[PDB]
This record gives structure tokens, sequence and C-alpha cells, in this order.
């Protein structure tokens, strides 16, 4: 049995889907993140302005909510903001499928702890939560992650999911347990996941046009729906900004200005995945920018390259296959439909 969960592309970068929590059920619209594993829900215990503007789950109105003991609020700090809150368990429902006794994080503050003077991601978006879809290694608290708990309680669902991203129409969809040829064109190329925390596969080479920028050290590609942009390590970013400059542009001449920009080629052994200038240049205000940011995923000697939603999944249908005993963990990539 296979089912799907449609996603609404919001005015911010978000692709949110319907999620029901508690008894009687309350409705929240979280994003679905392959770059984290916790489940976060914005609650009424967060009285901040960036919280009060959205639908807030109230645990006091849930007969099935249970409070978990913690010594301190768990604090998650990342690039553009911070999430902080407590933890409990409740019963969830996603696409009419039931997940009971699921541990999740209750957002109680969105204060930015990188630089507390402004620049907070939650001021610019209508954030209601995160459904983590990564591997159990990244679970911060609780007995079992959300997706695994869904499968344990729905054993006729196959441990896999996939994302069709099309921001222009309303056909953006998350499908759980399978795929559909109604989304991709051609074949699906499989890449083994070698690091079961993120959805992380090995990257062999990376070209910006004809210039080879990777790899001389061990490099990896992370498929992360929870970022709009693609990323590169700091070292390659100085090179990237010298080969791909941002320029002024308009909606009228952008095809003309990007005629000279290079093709970005991601090489996975035999598979070559190309990014054309109109597929990685973002247009905001009157500036054509590369849809790339600088992220150094922490590790001793590994380098991680992230593939985001706006720049990658919009053009490439992506399948995530959880490993079992009859198969390993892989990600599948195919061209998307028009
Ligand atoms: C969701 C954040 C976390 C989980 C706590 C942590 C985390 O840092 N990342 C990545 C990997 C590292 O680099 C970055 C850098 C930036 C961003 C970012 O600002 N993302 C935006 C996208 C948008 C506006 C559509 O929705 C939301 C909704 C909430 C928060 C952020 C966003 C994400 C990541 C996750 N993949 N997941
Ligand atoms: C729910 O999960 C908790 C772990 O947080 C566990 O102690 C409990 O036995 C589980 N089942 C029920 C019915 O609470």
């Amino acid at each position: 049995n296979i089912f799907l969960v449609p996603l609404k592309h919001l005015r911010d970068s978000q692709f949110v889907g319907e999620l029901l929590v508690g008894t009687p059920p309350q409705t929240v619209y979280p994003i679905f993140d392959t770059g984290s594993t916790n489940v976060w829900v914005v609650t009424t215990a967060c009285e901040e302005e960036s919280c009060k503007k959205v639908r807030r789950y109230d645990p006091n109105k849930s007969k099935t909510f249970r409070r978990s003991f913690i010594e301190k609020n768990l604090h998650i700090v990342f690039g553009s903001g911070s999430i902080s809150g407590s933890v409990g368990t409740d019963t969830f429902m996603l696409g009419k499928h039931l997940v009971r006794n699921q541990t999740f994080g209750l957002v109680e503050s969105e204060s930015n702890n990188n630089k507390n003077g402004g620049d907070n991601i939650f001021d610019y978006i209508s954030f209601e939560g995160i459904v983590g879809l990564g591997f159990p290694g990244m679970l911060s608290a609780g007995n079992i992650p959300f997706f695994d708990n869904l499968l344990k309680q729905n054993p006729n669902v196959d441990p896999q999911f996939s994302f069709y991203i099309s921001p222009y129409d309303g056909k953006s969809t998350l499908i759980i347990g399978g795929i559909s040829k109604s989304f991709y064109e051609g074949d699906i190329y499989m890449l083994p996941v070698l690091k079961e925390s993120y959805w992380e596969v090995k990257l062999d080479e990376l070209y910006i046009g004809k210039e080879r920028i990777c790899c001389d050290e061990e490099s990896y590609v992370i498929f992360d729906t929870g970022t709009s942009y693609n990323t590169m390590p700091s070292s390659q970013m100085k090179t990237f900004l010298n080969l791909i400059h941002s320029t002024a542009c308009t909606e009228q001449n952008y095809k003309d200005i990007l005629k000279s920009y290079p093709i970005i080629k991601y090489v996975f052994g035999e598979l070559i995945i190309e990014l054309h200038p109109e597929e990685y240049m973002i247009l905001n205000d009157d500036v054509c920018m590369p849809a790339y940011m600088q992220i150094d995923v922490p590790s001793e000697r590994n380098h991680a390259y992230l593939l985001g939603s706006l720049s990658f999944m919009r053009n490439f249908f992506t399948v995530f296959v959880r490993g079992t005993e009859s198969r390993p963990s892989m990600v599948g990539v195919a061209r998307a439909k028009s």
C-alpha cells in the first residue's frame, strides 16, 4: 500500500504539508526535512511574535499528549536560526496514516543565538514545524524517529519516500512507500548511501564548466529538502564565486545574460548530473544570484555538498530508499516532468 501527501509551496521558500497532531486532532503544516530526524511542532508555549503569527499546537487541548522528562530544553542551532523547546509524545496522522506515542519537540522559542540583534529565519517565514526524515542517528530524544515509527505501525508500507517539486503549479507532492512514473522521465539511477545520518552519498568529481574543483579529498553529497539552496565547503566557495558571479538582470533578459554561464556537473562514478545556468541561478529583486551558500558540515576530513529543493529537486525527481535486510540504503535520481 502506497499513499501520498501533497505540499503547498508558500510565499516563503517553504513546501509544507498537512499534519494532524493529538486527540482531538489539531492541524499543522510543517516542512519535510531529509536533513534532520527530530519532529518539531510550534506550540502555544512559544509566545514570541514569530510564533504567534502561525497555527500553534496546544498540548493542554490534547487528551493523548504525554510530557517527557528532560533535564533542560533541547537547543538546536543552525545557520539561519535556532529552535529551542521541550519534548513530549502524542499521536500523529499524516495522509490518513496513524503514528501513536511518537516523541516530538515542542517549539518554545525561535530566538536566534548566532547573532542576537536581528537576522532570524523565522521572521521571514510562516514556520509551523519540521517532520524529520533523516536516519535515526540524528534523533535527539525519544525511543524511535517518526518515519520508522510510522513503518512499525503500518507494516504494509515500504520504507521509502520521494519528492516531486514543481513550485509553479500546485502539483508538489511527497509520496510515501513508493513512486509514480507520473513524475519522472527516463530511468532512475541509484546511488548508495554510505553515511546513515544524513542522506549522504559519495561524490567523485565536480566540474564548474570545464574547471575541475573536486575532488582531492573525500567528498560527499547530502540530499537535503530542508534547504532552499545548494552548498559547498568554504574552500571551494572562493573558487565558485570567481567562476560564477552574480549580476544584475531582469525577467526579460535573464535567458540572454545566463547564456555564457557554465554547466555545473556532479559526477557519481558513472552518473553525471548536470546543472544548467537557468537551473541554479535565482532571481530576486533585480539580481541574478547563484543559488548556492557556504556550509562546512562538521567532520574531521570529509567534505559535504548539499543539494537543495529550489535548485535541485525542482528539476530532478528524488527517491529515498531506507535500507532493510533485503536491500541497502540508496537515493534515486531522475529527471522531472513538465
Ligand atoms: C530546517 C533546518 C534544519 C533542521 C533544524 C537544520 C539545517 O540547518 N538544515 C539545513 C542544513 C545546513 O544548512 C542549512 C542552512 C540553512 C537552512 C535554512 O534556512 N532552511 C530554511 C528553508 C525553508 C525556508 C524552506 O524552510 C525552513 C524552515 C525552518 C528553518 C529553516 C528553513 C537549512 C540548512 C536542515 N536541513 N534542517
Ligand atoms: C511510549 O514511548 C515511551 C518512551 O518515551 C515508552 O516508555 C512507553 O512504554 C511507550 N508506550 C506507551 C503506551 O506509552
